[PDB]
């Protein structure tokens, strides 16, 4: 069952493989793989070649065409001894795509065959040096039944093709860029193809090809459009062009993650490709955009420069997430992007950094590498890259990117290499900054202020510390870029300065405790603190309600207005959760409701921003405010708050809802912002007088000319338990049952229902005609949404949620351990809950620990959780 691997153990490989020639005789039941690799020894003469392989049937081994006798198979490996220094290795083996339920390696997605090799899936295809610092030039020949698999795709360009007897054919591909094997891809199947072209700024014409299941071609143009937008943006912002002749994307229905950046042949979860205005929401459109961009941006940050080892995952993922965010932000509402990314950081990643699974963005220890494709590596990773950007500014940051590619193009690099490039290009010292790579947990930054009217000085006294996490007992101060702005009482910025000279508004918070003194502060300021969430930290500062509403009215950056609103609410969320636990109803000062009233009626606020201020923090974001989480109190308080605001703001809500009506549906940023505001008003309106609400919601649902508006109405019906809910839910089922992606939204609504009988409805749905345990998207929509997005039901006092999740994980552990491990995450958070909950959650985890054939993926999490 073991065994953890450790970053500090990295060693350069004893052998390299420079070129690999693959042939697949493809069949669902039995695929024959022939792999001819050119190998070179780099380590000691007597070192055996250790190849990784899993679930392979070895047929033969030859070395320079000599059948080899000096080898043995061991657990996960083929160990070949007594080799020359350079030689040709030839392996023949068999695998069975149809048996592959874990969806790693070569597997079946409906009638298609496709691959997923990151992290360590290639070893499920043949015996190989399945480690990302081994880089080979691939040539791939695919042979298959012509009728079942008319399209035979791999990385690169087509260099040969032929027909064979018995209705077979083949295509051979060649990719000139050396690659680690996690970037190998193969697809075989029968597809509709949308083809288009992008012309790079230096005049290279790239053929673009999007492969979708037959009948899905009508849902492809947005994705193709987003790809072109991605290519253009990476040229304009980063100076990067695509480096091949063709760019293929294949949308498949059975896929564990969102998508995969395989060189020239990305494979996508169809969730992040398929859109039409009646099937997909504005959010889907902007997610498709994000993820198409992300995989495209990987071509440089990931493919042209790869990872020395898997502990360096954030080198590509943090950076590529930063890039997808800058892309979304440049194209759309930068404020909305930042706000949402901050909501994700505070509401979801902070929770992980306080969990038993906590790790630094560059982990030190890993048992199952698929457990480290995390909010931390990705989202916190990007926040770290963004801190570098904050510290260097754009021009220097882009010089660091240039030095990074100039030094590392065509190699496997480390996080440390990236930091060094940024430091050397910029001349900004990032020694201390590197500690963000090696330390887990969320720093807490404590600020106290003092204004001195005699000296006309404002002084901030800033402290930091990070609590211990289960993985690390010593913690040390980080280099926290801590952006401020100071406002006079009319809302003007006060120049920051000291002893005659300008001071940078990004303060360098590097120690446990420091003081910063600003001079020439003629009037007592109101500060904005941690502007743009300039570091991924908790901020402890004793805001007055009035300072916060002042900021809501006057802060220069849209984000600071939002964030001031969140700090205003936070006090009253905490108040009312304590009240709720004593049986006391919601209490909200009049002046708080008035601050949201003012936002509804301020004509000068960008509606994109108004919408976000009028979107209350989620139950996950609310949970981050507390030492011990009470999910039932949080959920009832969020409901009560919503009903309070609905009552107090009813007329203003209706007015803004009506004013933002749009007869034309467009996927355009201004339109989206208006719709988002409209629908934010709708959420409150749904909790007004019952009949009025029922009529308004039902009308939106029935008269919508797009899925954004239909879903928002259905969601509101569900959330407020309106009388129309059952009829609208049944209508959506009747209309959409045949469409998995669209039914996923309905599964989410079912799983997150506040109805008393939600669990029972969810169990029933395991037999629904649109549900299947074979499909990860369906799993995550129904089961995962219950456990992870309905904490109130998941954490029902009778413990029924935990038992339900145990039953589901008991199946998934064997079927698909990666989706199992995603779904176990809520149970591993047990120590945030009260003792009675902890006790039932430990018991659920102890049941799981006892499973016959416990996957490594779950073993890792369960062990940390029970510690
Ligand atoms: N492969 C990623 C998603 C997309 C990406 O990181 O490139 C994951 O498995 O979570
Ligand atoms: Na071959
Ligand atoms: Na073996
Ligand atoms: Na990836
Ligand atoms: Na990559
Ligand atoms: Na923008
Ligand atoms: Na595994
Ligand atoms: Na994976
Ligand atoms: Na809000
Ligand atoms: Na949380
Ligand atoms: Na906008
Ligand atoms: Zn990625």
């Amino acid at each position: 069952q073991p065994q953890a691997k450790y970053r500090h153990d990295y060693r350069a490989p004893d052998y390299q493989i420079t070129d690999i020639d693959l042939t697949f005789d493809l069949d669902a039941q039995k695929t024959v793989v022939t792999a001819v690799s050119q190998a070179v020894r780099h380590g000691a003469s007597d070192a055996p070649l250790r190849l990784n392989g899993e679930d392979l049937k070895l047929v033969s081994v030859h070395i320079n065409d000599e059948p080899w006798t000096a080898w043995k198979e061991e657990e996960g490996a083929l160990v070949i001894s007594n080799l020359p220094e350079r030689f040709t290795l030839k392996i023949i083996n068999e695998i069975s795509p149809a048996a592959n339920t874990a969806l790693e390696g070569l597997y079946q997605s409906g009638d298609a065959l496709c691959t997923q090799c990151e992290a360590e899936g290639f070893r499920h295809i043949t015996y190989y040096l399945d480690r990302p610092d081994v880089l080979a030039r691939f040539t791939t020949k695919i042979i298959a039944d012509k009728i079942k698999y008319p399209f035979l795709l791999s990385n690169g360009n087509r260099v040969a093709q032929g027909e064979l007897e018995n209705g077979r054919h083949w295509v051979q591909w060649q990719d000139p860029f050396p690659k680690p094997c996690y970037l190998f891809a193969l697809v075989a199947g029968d597809f509709d193809v949308l083809r288009d072209t992008f012309t790079t700024r230096s005049g290279r014409e790239v053929a673009l090809e999007l492969y979708v299941d037959r009948g899905n071609l009508d849902r492809a143009p947005w994705a193709m459009t987003s790809l072109k937008n991605s290519m253009k943006w990476d040229e304009e912002r980063f100076g990067l062009e695509y480096d091949l002749d063709i760019y293929m994307i294949v949308a498949v229905d059975f896929f564990n993650a969102g998508a995969m950046e395989n060189k020239g042949l990305n494979i996508f979860n169809s969730k992040y490709v398929l859109a039409r205005t009646d099937t997909a929401t504005d959010k889907d459109y902007l997610d498709i955009e994000r993820v198409i961009g992300h995989e495209y941006f990987h071509n440089w940050t990931g493919n042209r420069v790869t990872c020395r080892d898997w502990f360096q995952l954030s080198l590509k993922e943090g950076l590529t997430v930063f890039r997808d965010q800058e892309f979304s932000s440049d194209l759309g509402s930068r404020a909305v992007n930042r706000i949402n990314n901050v909501r994700t950081m505070r509401g979801l990643q902070f929770a992980e950094d306080a969990s038993p699974m906590a790790h630094p963005i560059r982990p030190d220890m890993v048992i199952e590498m698929n457990n480290f494709y995390t909010l931390t590596v990705y989202e916190k990773g990007a926040e770290v890259i963004r801190m570098i950007h904050t510290l260097l500014g754009e021009e220097n940051f882009q010089k660091g990117m240039q030095l990074y590619f100039e030094r590392h193009d065509g190699s496997a690099a480390t996080c440390d290499d990236f930091v060094q490039a940024m430091e050397d290009a910029s001349n900004v010292d990032l020694s201390h900054f590197r500690r963000w790579y090696s330390q887990s947990g969320t720093p807490i930054v404590t600020v106290k202020d003092d204004y001195n009217p005699e000296t006309e000085q404002y002084t901030l006294t800033i402290s930091q510390r990070t609590p211990a996490t289960p993985d690390q007992a010593e913690k040390q101060p980080l280099h926290i870029p801590f952006a401020i702005e100071l406002y006079d009482n009319e809302g003007k910025v006060i120049p920051l300065q000291k002893g005659g000279h300008p001071v940078n508004s990004v303060l360098n918070v590097t120690q446990a405790e420091q003081t910063f003194v600003f001079d020439n502060v003629y009037f007592q300021p109101v500060p904005a603190l941690l502007c743009e969430f300039s570091a991924p930290v908790k901020l402890e500062y004793k805001w007055s309600d009035q300072q916060l509403t002042f900021l809501m009215r006057h802060a220069r950056n849209d984000f600071s207005r939002w964030d001031a609103a969140q700090s205003l609410l936070a006090t009253y969320i905490k108040l009312n959760v304590a009240r709720h636990q004593q049986g006391q109803p919601l209490s909200l000062p009049v002046h708080v409701a008035d601050a949201f009233r003012a936002v509804l009626l301020d004509e000068k606020i960008d509606p994109a921003l108004a919408a976000e201020i009028l979107t209350l923090p989620s139950v996950n974001e609310m949970a981050e405010l507390f030492d011990i989480i009470d999910p039932i109190a949080i959920a009832e308080v969020r409901e009560a708050l919503t009903r309070t605001l609905a009552t107090e703001l009813a007329d203003e809500l209706l007015a803004i809802y009506n004013a933002n009506y749009q007869s034309e549906y467009r996927v355009e940023h201004e339109d989206i912002a208006k719709r988002t505001l409209r629908n934010a008003c709708l959420r409150f309106l749904a909790f007004g007088e019952t009949h009025l609400a029922d009529v308004l919601v039902s009308k939106q649902f029935h008269e919508a000319n797009n899925m954004t508006d239909a879903l928002a109405a259905l969601s509101a019906a569900v959330a407020a338990q309106l009388p129309c809910r059952d009829a609208l839910m049944q209508e959506y089922d009747d209309k959409w049952h045949q469409n998995g992606l669209v039914m996923d939204k309905w599964f989410i609504l079912q799983a997150t229902s506040p109805a008393a009988n939600v669990l029972e409805t969810v169990r029933g749905l395991l037999q629904h005609r649109s549900f299947t345990m074979s499909n990860p998207n369906r799993i995550r929509s129904l089961i995962g949404a219950f456990a992870g997005s309905n904490p109130a039901a998941f954490h029902a006092e009778d413990g029924s949620g935990y038992l339900f999740l145990v039953e589901m994980l008991t199946d998934l552990n064997s079927r698909n351990p990666q989706v199992a491990s995603r779904l176990i995450e809520p149970l591993i958070r047990l120590k945030r809950y009260d003792a009675k909950r902890q006790e039932k959650m430990r018991a659920a985890l102890e049941q799981l620990k006892g499973l016959e054939n416990l996957s490594g993926d779950l073993y890792e999490k369960i062990t940390k959780a029970l510690a």
